[PDB]
């Protein structure tokens, strides 16, 4: 149908700024610290604490299957890196800083964001 064809140019146009905003939010972590899942070779017991991984890597294949449909989902799986991280790590660490500084500085983007979706449609 068109319509389901409209749609889908919808989630395409979507697909489109959640890349740039995905773009964005990466750049504040200059120190990679987000860009992989973290390995369960190298630590073990970590699904014991975490129970939904998240990283950069996975968010950019879910959005290349054109896997979100909303800026919520998106936001979610954001909210997610930092979270995971901040509950893992102890606040004296590099990790945990750099998880409060990608949440502070994607702060600003994420609101510009809102207002792009609503905006656009």
């Amino acid at each position: 149908s068109m319509e389901q064809v409209a749609m889908e140019l919808r989630l395409t146009e979507l697909t489109r700024l959640l890349r740039s905003v995905l773009d964005q939010l990466q750049d504040k972590d200059p120190a990679r610290i987000f860009a992989q899942p973290v390995s369960l070779k190298e630590v073990p017991d970590y699904l014991d604490h975490i129970k939904h991984p998240m990283d950069f890597a996975t968010m950019r294949k879910r959005l290349e299957a054109q896997g979100y449909k909303n800026l919520h989902e998106f936001e979610e799986d954001f909210d997610l890196i930092i979270d995971n991280c901040m509950k893992y790590n102890a606040r004296d660490t590099v990790f945990y800083r750099a998880a409060v500084r990608l949440r502070d500085q994607g702060g600003v983007v994420l609101r510009q964001a809102r207002r792009e979706v609503d905006s656009i449609g």
